[PDB]
């Protein structure tokens, strides 16, 4: 409620009102890398410090969590975030296609049962959502421990048609340049289980 | 000594294998699906499948006779009449099956051939997927389980660049609910240790 208002600068009240002007809100025309599902900020934070010539915008359903998220922004001094308190399928009413440059996907939701399906970020629906913003020349950044989900993934993304260009299934094993972990990340990290990851795009 | 054993085990492990080209049906004495293994080994996974599926005509190919041997035996031990073996490499499938005549392609614990020079000898690389599509057409699919994390990623992304659909992903499959699953050989070591199984199943798109 009202410590948002208070940090109205990193946190858009009306994000609907900059669709096709999100470069006027950053002063510039660097790319735009959304993420859906922030939760607590730690990956958009260390994401826009490590990458300052990069634009992070974090989308966030939760008002209770997504406060955490502005602190941890706040508390390093990246300019090159903000973050909306909105559902995934309002996108389209806040980017025109080509406005996202890449989504990323950090430990979503995993709605396991047959009939929850529609509820999963790498749903046809939600990939459908991704294309809208990103038209054909976006990519999918994806990480998550949950075996279930990365699976019915791989699948929906190839179902869909998109282009598997990375895939590591033990990521902490790879050589990752600069991956900033989430908060889930280093919980999962400790207990061995492994990180998946992909990457895909859209075919040309 | 195997080029021996194998004319005596002929019936089993077929000489000119060429000359039954869209008339295998004739070999096996019905019209019931061909699957095949590319990479047989020892051939404890067509053993166990025959004789789990009596409905499916079986060919295991092996490049190695060394171990085709091995496999012989295990088919002539467990009397299933549903498999036959051929010593011959994947880039002869096509001399060997017209296009349709095989409706699965089995890969197990193929050679991972690690090194970036090496990509083209990996059995998942696009020109086997070319010959696997000359045999089945398109309604075929491919099972593919391995313990090589290298191999699977890569084949997930080898699959996906030639446009084949994923119906199908374990990355632990022994934690998973699998029905009528048969162990290779390899696969048995590897259950033992916490080693995760990574299988996956592609097929054409209509
Ligand atoms: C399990 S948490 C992972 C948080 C963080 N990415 C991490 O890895 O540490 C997944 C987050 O996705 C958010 N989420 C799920 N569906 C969403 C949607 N449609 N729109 C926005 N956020 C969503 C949830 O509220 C939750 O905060
Ligand atoms: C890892 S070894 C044995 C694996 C065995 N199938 C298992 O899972 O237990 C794979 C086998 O595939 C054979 N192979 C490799 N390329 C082949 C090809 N083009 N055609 C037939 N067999 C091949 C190798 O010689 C080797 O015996």
């Amino acid at each position: 409620d009202d410590f948002l208002a208070e940090n109205a600068d990193i946190a858009i009240s009306n994000p609907a009102d900059y669709k096709g002007k999100w470069n006027t809100v950053f002063g510039n025309d660097n790319p735009i890398h959304i993420e859906v599902g922030t939760g607590k900020g730690q990956f958009i934070s260390g994401m826009a410090k490590q990458n300052p010539d990069i634009n992070y915008i974090g989308i966030e359903l939760f008002k209770s969590v997504i406060v955490t998220a502005v602190q941890k922004v706040k508390d390093s001094e990246a300019q090159n975030v903000k973050l909306l308190n909105i559902d995934a399928d309002t996108l389209t009413d806040v980017f025109e296609p080509g406005e996202v440059k890449r989504v990323y996907l950090n430990f979503s939701d995993p709605w396991p049962k047959k009939r929850h399906e529609k509820r999963r970020l790498t749903y046809s629906h939600f990939l459908k959502k991704y294309e809208e913003v990103m038209g054909k020349g976006g990519s999918i950044h994806f990480k998550t421990d949950n075996r279930g989900l990365f699976e019915y993934s791989l699948k929906s993304f190839s179902e869909y048609g998109l282009l598997l260009t990375y895939v590591s299934l033990d990521l902490h094993n790879s050589n990752l340049e600069g991956n900033i972990m989430t908060e889930y990340e280093e919980k999962f990290s400790a207990l061995g289980q492994p990180i998946y990851r992909a990457e895909v795009e859209w075919r040309t």
